[PDB]
């Protein structure tokens, strides 16, 4: 299951078909647990902006190589879909939103990542909660594809990667959880949208 | 053999009042393990011989399915005109459906919103030993104008009745294992007619010719 | 404009980009008046009245004309209209609405896939000021961040998808209203519909 | 923790920032058990059962105790609790829920301003695994982009606004459930309520 | 004088069946111009002597308002137990309300969702010569489980009846001129009782003392 | 009715009360019609980005002095509310979104200007449609204040200025219109929100 294959053979169609792509075992046990620890590190040192504990990583951070690995690893796959994903000309990506979600019975109401057209067109999420039994611990992502007669409960299973369109096509809510959960989110811009979105400023 | 079905008593003394009061009626241990597992096989067979398929009941390798349908009919028969104001004159084929276990769920919806004639939805679950607590697949019903709602388990050998119009909206929680169910809709004499008139059944129509004579 | 041009250069793209298409001055005040007269006369032989017309019936010639000219447009869009293979049609729903002060709740024509894929409406209300008598059709094209109010303008023709893509509500009217409606079936879908019924 | 500290240092701010406040280990497994026994015994003299308790009745002493200790918390929050002037209370709604597989539809306690401003619930279900038996209370704090699932944990006390600010639904239970509920009235509001009724 | 009111015929032959069938009933030219304009003055007077006020009917300068109420009662009286299954044993005071003309509207809502005893909302419009086409203020009702909805004009000397439970949700379009209306709710014997029991009326209560004896 | 008065005496309270402030006759007939023409100018020359004809003005544009007047005129009022409007520390503002709305029966579904927290906290709109009879031509703004039992239909009357919070508190839809209408929209940032919103990028 090589790199460009996953991209042009599974992602692109599965995405242009439904608008949701799941990828199990993206980096492997050892490589994943690595990030798994590397993220728990940041949970202590500080600089964690924003309960709702999140923080933004650029990849070249002090000692956060593996997070950078993951990021730069996703970049490949998205690059390998150039012009294939809808009419979207994808170029840049936000910094990695490494987030530690509370898990105290807290859930997040349904919403849309990019309803205004702020540029973000492909949400990309990585789950790193080792042995996160969603059957008991809960904390599942639920997506309601606009105009479809079905919906999907995606579990934050360990070492799972998830893609979906960020616009009004994918409204989604997150069932609450009872244990602490970690996850890394990333968005990708459409060259035109991200640009048009910038004429507002000075 | 099959479990004895006192269709008359079960209709008049239980199903009818239940339906009238609540609009939802469950009947467990409908055909017994013996017939149930059998239908299990019969349906898992058609898998070979989200996908569905329609059955009249006479098809080969579908004997017990036709049996199930005949039982459903047996129950609706002894209801008479007591089951709501509806006069049930007929029904659809049996929708034998294979639902996948990929964590897929079904949005809130209503079987018959347009008024196409269907008045009573009827479902039968044949999943041998299905723990809804483990695999999910629960069916959530919201009885219109009530302060409660109900999570019905797709328990093995369970039969489910409910009105199909705006009165019973429902969701289907995702399942994490393949699941099987047979659905049937009963028609109200009048509504089905006006439906056929209004072209809400897709049965009628008018041919559109390839061309017309100029002028 | 010829039917082919109107079809291929206007209707097909308008229907693909939006799923809603208006066509003003379809048959001209000349023929439109006759269609109107036929209908008004037809509905003299206070809720909403509807009588289905084949087109061949007496005193319903011009109605049939309208239907024919509709079918031609549909012929020119054959294959190019969405992803549908249209082979069927419904009788002309000649409908006389009350105009008392009651609108029709927001809904969708074909929610369960009964075969119908294109709703096609023709208005006959001469000098109908929507800002005075109302009866406006509000459509909410699913997905699009805008919505539209279509006025029952005389001699107006209106196409739109029948599925969940175009839910819509009718604003109340304060005067007698007339509108002929037809639906078109997708060859496959309508056939897939019949399957559930007994032989 | 003393009632005053718990009141002024925890409940008042928690109620102001959110309008929802949980308090675990309110009376301890010691007294909680007795409250439970009183209730369970009380409900032996399959839909949901409810019997209102004043607290003074026989075999309902400990219930009354719970009520008292609730009132004290309310006394310590006097004036500081939202913008309400609490002067009244309802009898203890001792409720036994079925646990058959039926939840209670999403709703709001006080939608028309009947006087009630604070819903206050105390759970008595020993060793109640919400992940096995369910019966969870899901609240949607209006305005906030999050929502919460409150587990009917034994000896748990739960405060929340009764108005449109906190709509909420109860997940179905798969075992017999017990929960005592009380509401508090805002002096003005409840008085403004009576006005509409005849002398 | 006032217009003759055949309360008996109007109740039995029109209002009752109308209500039962649709759940909404309008009665125009209820009291005639004479009494109508009078109530006009009577209410515009209380403005002096979004604001509201409650009236029993006996208040000075409210004679014709009490009259209006007595008429409403007259009509509901001759309904008997025919008006739904409800047994109307009483009602609220008359809510005389002054609605402002600042382009303010009222969200979709339901008078009695909790089940507080109110079963029938009753409204009377006294706006001398109000063109709803010009100033708006229309009341839109959505009869639960129906394919139509209705825009009721707050026409002068108009009386309006409808169920107050989940069956009749409604919106009020904004008005661009001051508007006046008198509302009244009738109680169902049973529901009001269970309501008083459930403390849904705010009437009952329990005193909370300033302090308690320590220990 | 001087400048700082309108600000601290009417805006701030009316805003902290409801979250919607209307101001009739902001610049006056002659001064308003001026913008009224100055905007119709741009409708021809070009450079109108984005039917839905809109364009972004910085105020110092060629010959667009009066638009700049309006912008710089609003700036005063918002400056005169420093720290008074909620807990919002307002600093910057987007470029003026001068928009020519179609008016062919087109309406805009209800929405929220800033549901994600992109910085914008105060929507400010100026209407310049001379004698725009909304009774006939229509095209009215309808706002549904979150948690309130009433809603408001604000007419785009000529020379009217409108303020409202942009976040989830003010969902709003626009009734369709039948004639061409022009309007100038502006947003204001909360120093903290606009800042936090920027950690995403690189
Ligand atoms: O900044 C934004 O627009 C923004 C950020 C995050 C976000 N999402 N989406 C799904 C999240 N999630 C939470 C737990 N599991 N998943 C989550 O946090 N959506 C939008
Ligand atoms: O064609 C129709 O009208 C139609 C089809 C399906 C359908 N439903 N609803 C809930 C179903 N389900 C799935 C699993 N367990 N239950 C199911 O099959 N209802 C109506
Ligand atoms: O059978 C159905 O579901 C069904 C039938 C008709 C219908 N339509 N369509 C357009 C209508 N209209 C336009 C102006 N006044 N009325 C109208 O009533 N929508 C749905
Ligand atoms: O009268 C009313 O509207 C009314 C009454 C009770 C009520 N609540 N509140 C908390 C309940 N609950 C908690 C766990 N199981 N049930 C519950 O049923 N909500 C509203
Ligand atoms: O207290 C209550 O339950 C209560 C109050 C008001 C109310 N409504 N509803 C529509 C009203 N209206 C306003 C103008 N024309 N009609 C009006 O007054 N309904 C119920
Ligand atoms: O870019 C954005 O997020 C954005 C831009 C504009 C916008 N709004 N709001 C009200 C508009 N309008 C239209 C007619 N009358 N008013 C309008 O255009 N909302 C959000
Ligand atoms: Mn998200
Ligand atoms: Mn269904
Ligand atoms: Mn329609
Ligand atoms: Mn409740
Ligand atoms: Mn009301
Ligand atoms: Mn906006």
């Amino acid at each position: 299951l090589p790199a460009l294959k996953l991209a042009l053979e599974y992602i692109v169609p599965c995405m242009n078909k439904h608008g949701i792509c799941v990828v199990d075992d993206f980096l492997g046990k050892e490589t994943g647990q690595q990030i798994g620890d590397e993220v728990r590190a940041l949970h202590d040192t500080g600089k964690f902006t924003d309960g709702d504990k999140i923080t933004w990583i650029e990849g070249k951070e002090p000692g956060c190589e593996t997070i950078g690995l993951l990021m730069s690893s996703m970049d490949d796959l998205i690059r390998h879909c150039n012009g294939k994903l809808g009419s979207y000309k994808i170029n840049g990506r936000t910094k990695a939103m490494v987030a530690c979600y509370p898990g105290n019975g807290t859930g997040y109401v349904r919403h849309v990542d990019n309803p205004n057209g702020d540029g973000r067109c492909v949400t990309c999420i990585y789950y790193l909660n080792k042995d996160w039994d969603a059957k008991v611990s809960g904390g599942i992502l639920r997506i309601f594809p606009e105009g479809k007669a079905q919906f999907a409960d995606i579990e934050p299973k360990f070492d799972r990667l998830l893609f979906f369109w960020s616009d009004r096509r994918n409204p989604h809510e997150v069932q609450p959880a009872y244990a602490t959960r970690y996850a890394i989110t990333v968005w990708y811009f459409d060259a035109d949208e991200r640009a048009r979105a910038k004429v507002k400023y000075l």
